[PDB]
């Protein structure tokens, strides 16, 4: 029972949740970080609608945590652009307190989705353990949010700029299911495969939804990662994308890029080295994840 | 929680409702134990041992998708017979085995989880998982440690195997605020061995003192479990110098990933002649006795 | 919670009942800080600083097995006389010291726990524990960081104790979603020094802003504490090079003697003090923190 001053859920989204319609949450750190970003966010939403679900994009607008955004608010974040704060769990109180706009990471989008009672969240890729984290301790707060918050996150696996092995160990220690959708191999984000394997392979949205129900009815708190391979036709060739990522990582280290700036810097550089191709792949994987997320949301509402 | 998800056997139900002391047991001892029909028989004997101590045993497992607190003879027999075909169930595995109606053997973490759902505060096992050697670069860290950080259950064990990294494990437990109690020992015992190069966080000499501390801990709202490291009886114990000699040797030989830990297990086994299974059975009986005592005293004090 | 476990002094009960701002203080600085009578004198002087700021101090300790929130002069003197005979009490120690009827000095972590049990939201200390130098191979990481992750108390400090690894500590706090607020500073102060190569998560210039963010954070269900890093007053600051030399020596030698455990911080601060031969600065940063904490408590109580 949080104050309407802090949190506001759109009329459509309230309506949908009351009527037990499937809702899929979306993050805003994709929209920030124009007027392309806006149009694209709006058609991720329309993709969800065409899959028979209701999209809810989450962001902080004028200090208010908002679940479901008008096209005007979407626009606002789009044009305000890089001036928008990237908001993780530790940033969230300050942006709200100060009455500012903010774009939510995987972690804070999970937080707000859970406040609104939304169990399914579609994104591109989750944060994770950064390469070199054995000596830097640079580990995304996303992984702790997954440890603790009851939301299924549908992604292309963790972002492949990270250390995927360490990320899978970390997920295991903290008891977070890593589900391959129709895959045993952990998808590489831009790529379909990787040297690492998910914790369980499941072939149907129905199985995932049933597992969500069981997990939470049994009081095992925390989220689920659903790793969904990018469609083959949009995947990056392993060698090319690997070279680009490796060079970007090396440059980030050499340039002292650290903290919240690491991921956006890496993604932007990789786009540069691949001539925008990695970006096209990123878009395709996000649509793909929105579709799957919609199916899981439908089956979850059916099973609960 | 739904009876379709979780079922407590009539015996354990009666014990709980009447406030009789209950001790949880894991099921991986049955599936991964001696060849049937011995693994079954043994699990049965551990239960009987708990009853003779004046406690009610609850063996925990997943049978046909149901989390089961306490088992019948035929469930135990079924797990024994299915043997290694039964999957070991961790926290991240639990929902899926249950959803899919599978059988499964519960690990330390999953047994703590299910016990806690049943309101059982004491769990007797052989050993706990820990931080693995090389975890500083592999991040391979047992989920048991996080379960201990979060779930209110006292796990009576022989500590963790010396094949793990015990220094890192003791640090990890301190960071997460988990008591490591030596039972009548300052030295941290490890599996085969009554001692090791590391210390517990506190030594306590009685079941009643451990119970008293559990009561203060949870009445003060400090959630999370407790490790009670109980040295293997001298009769079954192995000298620390030989065990350490063997491990150092096996780790020197391994030097020249996922194969590291069990490689060390097998090698140390070969070198010392130590037998993991037999030793573990001994550990479970011993810990089952201590655990029954702690459960009785806790029941008294709460 | 039973009166047998936890007792709140009349002064503090009065304050809580009448909605007066309360600031918690630790006991470990008392027992393990310096020699008697000076240690007890200083403790009482810190309490008086708080009172002068118009807040009410609550020094916390375990006395005769009881968790005490607010202490008598007699009790502070007891802890001061006993000095190092008094056990340093962490979260994993607390149940056993209470059960055994023992006296004990509470760490940052245990002080947070007991303060929270009493509804006290603001705690002034010298510096927080953190990730130790070499923690990448030793895993020596203060339980203070986990307490900050989980317990709802704002801790006003001069940053982390500076014998620690500040880089690893800042990454750790970020992973676990803990705000690190610089009070009128973006650079993270390092204990004796006003600045360091590292940054806080957000700079805030007023106690009012800090309080408003506390209310928003906890009303939004984001449990966990907040670190407020308050640079030592310029007149008491120590030159980076000199202090860094001493600290360097003390650490290298702590590794030489091989002290690893809870005795590490006491040993370190000891040796460094010796080479300093630092204590003046430590006392003054504590007073400074007590003053800021009093203001934060006033602003927070005003809202709560
Ligand atoms: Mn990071
Ligand atoms: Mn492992
Ligand atoms: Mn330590």
């Amino acid at each position: 029972k949080i104050s309407p001053e802090l949190l506001q859920i759109s009329p459509e989204v309230q309506d949908a949740l009351k009527n037990k319609k499937p809702v899929v949450a979306l993050e805003s750190t994709i929209i920030s970080h124009f007027p392309q970003n806006a149009q694209t966010a709006i058609e991720v939403e329309e993709t969800i609608r065409k899959q028979g679900a209701v999209p809810a994009t989450i962001a902080i607008i004028g200090g208010v945590m908002k679940v479901g955004l008008s096209k005007e608010e979407i626009e606002l974040l789009g044009r305000e652009g890089h001036n928008v704060t990237k908001v993780s769990r530790r940033d969230l109180p300050f942006v709200v307190a100060a009455g500012k706009n903010g774009a939510t990471t995987v972690a804070s989008t999970m937080i707000i989705a859970a406040l609104a009672g939304i169990k399914v969240f579609a994104t591109g890729g989750i944060g994770g353990v950064h390469r070199g984290a054995e000596h830097t301790f640079d580990i995304s707060a996303d992984l702790q949010e997954l440890a603790n918050t009851n939301v299924t996150v549908v992604c292309a696996g963790a972002k492949s700029i990270l250390d995927l092995g360490l990320t899978t160990e970390y997920l295991e220690t903290f008891g977070v299911p890593l589900i391959g959708y129709q895959t045993k191999a952990l998808p590489a984000f831009f790529c379909r495969t990787s040297p690492f394997d998910v914790s369980i392979r499941l072939d149907s949205a129905s199985e995932i939804a049933r597992a969500m129900v069981v997990k939470w009815q049994s009081g095992l708190n925390g989220g689920l990662v659903v790793a969904n391979p990018i469609p083959e036709q949009f995947a990056m060739p392993e060698h090319t994308i690997n070279a680009a990522i490796d060079q970007a990582v090396a440059e980030a280290e050499a340039q002292g890029v650290i903290g919240k700036e690491s991921t956006p810097f890496l993604l932007a550089r990789v786009a540069e080295l691949t001539g925008g191709d990695s970006l096209k792949s990123n878009i395709q994987l996000v649509f793909n994840n929105a579709i799957l997320a919609s199916e899981i949301a439908k089956e979850y509402q059916r099973l609960a």
